[PDB]
């Protein structure tokens, strides 16, 4: 869609990255350093996000709601509660790449070991009835994942002002409160960002609905 290239580029010649100049300060007590990275899209060589990072100890959660003080210099101090941990499911689906022939399938081991992955996870695996062969759905796994990543977006209030987007929750399409980075395991530490709602990784977040192509 042409109209997506140029809606990006309109809103990567808008955005003024120096307000985040002025960022200092940190998140749950780990001082921020501002990044400049390139996105790396061809021909939008504006298409540079700005954007505030802490690595943060998550080593005393115990619990699903994580606290996140963001105390940055031209940003109003806001706490964000994220979801530590949610619901993953997954499924072992017999592919080709697994299953080489009829009487030569190794669809039945790479079950047991998504079965066995999944238990050893805290999972709920449940196999699907009937025999495991080309292009069935042999299983399913619910497990708890864990965040690591938490990219968090302020917007402009007034001039040189910020404050917490309480619509985008999430600089990651589609913005809400669970699109985080989740994976299994329990991590020591999450990355934290504070991004404007004007930056272009957003926008292009936007535009091709978390697939970055476009």
């Amino acid at each position: 869609q042409q109209d997506l290239r140029k809606a990006f580029r309109d809103a990567v010649n808008e955005f003024n990255p120096t307000p985040m100049n002025a960022w200092t300060g940190t998140i749950n007590d780990v001082p921020i350093a501002v990044r400049r990275e390139s996105l790396n899209v061809k021909g939008v060589d504006g298409a540079t996000s700005v954007f505030a990072e802490a690595v943060v100890s998550v080593s005393h959660m115990s619990s699903s709601r994580f606290q996140v003080s963001v105390n940055v210099r031209t940003v109003t101090p806001f706490n964000r509660m994220a979801p530590f941990r949610t619901i993953e499911k997954t499924s072992y689906t017999c592919s080709s790449r697994d299953c080489k022939s009829r009487l030569n399938c190794q669809c039945n081991e790479l079950l047991n070991s998504f079965m066995n992955q999944c238990v050893a996870s805290g999972g709920k695996f449940v196999r699907t009835p009937g025999m495991c062969v080309l292009d069935r759905t042999c299983g399913t796994c619910e497990r708890t994942v864990y965040l690591r990543q938490l990219y968090l977006v302020v917007r402009e209030v007034s001039n040189g002002k910020y404050a917490e987007d309480t619509n985008l929750r999430s600089a990651m399409y589609a913005f809400g409160d669970l699109d985080n980075d989740y994976q299994p395991g329990i991590p020591s530490t999450v990355t934290v960002r504070l991004y404007s709602s004007k930056d272009p990784y957003i926008a292009l977040q936007r535009l091709t609905k978390g697939t970055n192509d476009l």
